[PDB]
């Protein structure tokens, strides 16, 4: 009965009935983290994650926590992503984006409160679970910080002044932007379910393909709707996400266990119009 | 054997280390954190972890990393409080502020970078070390947070617009991380459970004196503005004094915590 649509239901509903807590003070914060959280989103991240520990072990609501922890470090960089300084954004998904509602200095905070409280509960679920979440939590921590989703970030914000940017620095910066929490979700999914050295290899670059289609699916999305559209051509593009989905697809036919449901997300990821 | 002053120093030789590394296209992120973190600072937080595992082990430099995690979260805070949408400081201790330097975006970023560095090197740290670090960095990710640090912060810019709320702003703000360095010290040093105890209460006047004494700097809203000057400087006074009675109450090595609790009631800035 598993469902991927049912899956970001059940996905918004713990996300909601999180936030949804008894404050005295800080309710302003709880607020502005519940309204960026709450607002809407495919949850791709958390679903990976999920269906990641599903190919392996069907009782997935036992790691919804870690699940709902990835998108909190997502959803906090949107915030700080939409900020005056940075893209300057007023809306997302036609609603208003945090600080337009809350103001600046409440949503840099709010967008700090979630990537810390994404780290709170790891590290409970970790004291609770033992080692294979710590581990997983390094794969999360990682991905998200220095030398993933914020290094993407950086070099993004550098460049904005390039009129030229070289290949080289653009798979950098869109392998670090978003390929590496995209990876993230799968590989501590398929960590948390234990799964064999031979499964992890296989992961990781069904990881790292799901990513890259990601990436280029972003930019056809915005020219149809710096580039690798610029360099490539739309046809190119095009092609490129159908063949890497392909791809996608058929690692995950090596392996052995419930892969459909990934499959589904995989080529949904490939038609999505956002 | 011991000296605060060279302890300071081992803290800022230990993250300048840290922060001296290549980098082929984020190196901009990781100068922008390393200017936060080597423009100065008492280190009253790392330093306050290492003592406080020092009242029951020697091997301070065991937990360098952790202190140095600690040290990260609070010049995180530094550089975000600093913004324009905050308390838009162009210079701290007489140096230009990150965002000045960087710019703002980039300043963000760092800031963002930082409170994920503490935890980055805190769950390497205990994949290594394993349950007594973990439950360390339990209590250093939840001082520091919404329901510490960052509520503390949203706390004192709702209020820029009672004394149950001014008390919450005070102990969040900045008693929390102060307290969270007493314990995860002596967490990682394994601390019987009654010592723990003991320690929480310290940590708390600790952290409670250091807000006091802040606000009676600012002089040369505030603890200043409810009590009054003269108040202030006898509460400094009479809650440093039971900090003492509490470490004298405790077996092992307490002198050099309570040297520096000594230094934190007679210090300038």
């Amino acid at each position: 009965a598993m469902n991927i649509n049912s899956l970001k239901e059940e996905v918004d509903q713990s996300l909601k009935a999180y936030f949804n807590k008894d404050r005295e003070y800080n309710k302003v914060l709880y607020d502005s983290m519940a309204y960026s959280i709450n607002v809407g989103g495919k949850r791709i991240r958390p679903i990976l994650m999920l269906l990641s520990y599903y190919i392996y072990k069907s009782d997935y609501k036992k790691i919804l926590t870690p699940a709902m922890a990835i998108e909190m470090i997502h959803t906090y960089s949107l915030i700080h992503d939409d900020l005056p300084c940075m893209d300057n954004d007023d809306l997302r998904r036609g609603k208003p984006t945090n600080h337009k509602v809350f103001g600046e200095a409440i949503a840099v905070l709010a967008g700090d409160a979630l990537l810390n409280e994404a780290m709170k509960i790891l590290v409970d679920y970790s004291l609770e679970e033992g080692k294979s979440a710590l581990k997983a939590t390094k794969i999360i921590a990682d991905a998200a910080g220095s030398d993933g989703m914020i290094g993407g970030q950086i070099v993004d914000i550098i460049n904005e002044d390039k009129e030229e940017i070289s290949l080289k620095e653009l798979d950098y910066m869109h392998l670090k932007k978003t390929g590496e929490l995209i990876k993230a979700s799968i590989m501590s999914g398929a960590v948390l379910a234990e799964a064999s050295e031979g499964d992890i290899k296989k992961l990781e670059g069904f990881g790292y393909k799901l990513g890259l289609a990601f990436q280029i699916k972003d930019d056809i999305l915005d020219v149809v709707g710096n580039n690798y559209i610029t360099i490539f051509g739309l046809e190119e593009c095009k092609k490129k996400c159908v063949n890497i989905t392909e791809e996608c697809i058929e690692i995950l036919s090596s392996i052995k266990g419930n892969t459909e449901p990934l499959k589904v997300l995989t080529m949904k990821l490939l038609e999505r119009k956002f």
